[PDB]
């Protein structure tokens, strides 16, 4: 269970620098649009005081241009090229507990590649420094990449947030409730300890779905919504949900010294999925 | 965060590479492409009979990502546990690159490939009885690792086998851990596990640090039998060491106390040390 994360070619090809006089930051170039983030000009006010000229777009790793609008928290600016790089794409919004890749870029060059997972407060939990807004999230799905994150901002201490390719931004802040255990995670997480042989927490003992979302209501878990790939791997072990939802509710208790996986806590950051393809 | 280069670059170089019946990843560099040489096995082998056996067109090399295109074997040689295959068509897209051999304990990334596509990049740590943990499936082999530094590639890994653990060889023919192609006890990586004490210093949690101090020459000795490694410096150390004014032989006392166990504390929300990063990544991160 390694933190995997999609090669980032596709999406390194089409990372800008974009600047607007003071401020310089990451941009997205698809088709004929630079996408970025329209803190940038720092807002209708912001936005008629620009020409095309008041922005200026730079591929490192010539663009002029010839249009400008707002979306969101989103500038949409278009540009006299179309980039021949561009992959088949796709914008989509990811849903707490989704995860996603990111490449995090700086002055419009790729200089690192994570995953994170969309945290159930609408943060994501990843290494972002100063002037890595515009950096992009990405999954992919065959050969359509699927765009669901630009960076925007730093709110606590390694915790960040940014806009969804509509304007939207992930939990509405504008440019933090608490964050919960994503329960289906956990369990998918659960899984894959058994099958690789841990599997000392299990008991016969099971905590039924309807009861342990009230549970979770009260200890800062989220709802669980089983989906297929997890009864892929209840099939595969003969382990129930249930059964993992009982030993959830006991492990977040304490771990009474012993291991998961090596972990001493529980581990929310893999879905059902990764663990499928991983093991 | 464990966090890998861009693998571009090297998504721009993976081949795939055929010979009978047996397929798996090459890279591909200049004229030359690398690949493990225990793709001319059919279902304990004689490499050098095997590559008696080879005639001009035992090899193929098929490039499907990008520009796809065609590349004749025009010549093949062996070394260590690789093939240096030449191919007639150069790699317009090879970059500035070295090859150099990775120390436990260091970080690098893999790109891991099936059939010459690449499909996950990830980052491990060499492990001190020099194999990595990685996520490397049926076809995997010939995945390569790779650090940069600048616009330079120092490729270190090419994936050959599972042994729950993984190895292949670096780019001389040296296998890691010198493993066949037909498991010492693990130990903790001391150097990254004082990294992650200054991540914990850099971000709040220093209640280990005790002005008392154990020698790096004394933990060293000291670590022979704890199943540590042998601890050394580097200059990303001692920026670690300036910016939080505690001093190495200082974590190397707290981490003689505290391989006895956290006894009901937490660090960075562990109870048993991370040895996963290393003094530049709590370098580059912080």
């Amino acid at each position: 269970l390694v933190k995997m994360s999609h090669p980032s070619g596709d999406v390194e090809a089409c990372m800008v620098q974009v600047t607007c006089g003071s401020m310089t930051l990451n941009g997205l170039w698809l088709d004929n649009t630079v996408w970025c983030p329209r803190h940038v000009m720092c807002y209708d006010a912001l936005l008629i005081s620009m020409t095309n000229h008041s922005f200026s777009v730079q591929k490192h790793i010539n663009l002029r241009v010839v249009g400008h609008a707002m979306q969101g928290t989103l500038l949409k600016l278009t540009v006299d090229v179309a980039n021949p790089s561009t992959p088949a794409y796709t914008f989509t919004t990811v849903k707490p507990g989704a995860a996603f890749s990111v490449l995090a870029c700086y002055n419009g060059r790729p200089t690192g590649t994570f995953t994170v997972v969309m945290r159930p407060n609408y943060t994501i939990k990843g290494s972002f420094l100063c002037g890595s807004a515009g950096s992009v999230g990405y999954t992919k799905e065959g050969s359509v990449i699927n765009f669901c994150y630009m960076h925007q901002m730093e709110l606590a201490n390694g915790t960040h947030t940014g806009s969804a390719f509509d304007g939207t931004m992930y939990g509405a802040f504008m440019d933090q409730l608490t964050d919960k255990y994503c329960s289906v995670n956990v369990v998918a997480w659960l899984y894959a300890a058994i099958l690789n042989g841990c599997a000392w927490f299990v008991k016969p003992n099971r905590t039924s779905v309807v009861s342990f979302n009230e549970w979770a209501l009260a200890n800062q878990f989220t709802e669980f919504v089983g989906t297929q790939s997890v009864d892929m791997l209840a099939v595969k072990t003969g382990v129930a949900i249930e059964q993992l939802l009982y030993a959830i509710q006991q492990l977040y208790t304490g771990f009474q010294g012993k291991q998961i996986l090596g972990s001493t806590m529980l581990e929310d950051e893999f879905t059902p999925e990764d663990v499928n393809m991983q093991i």
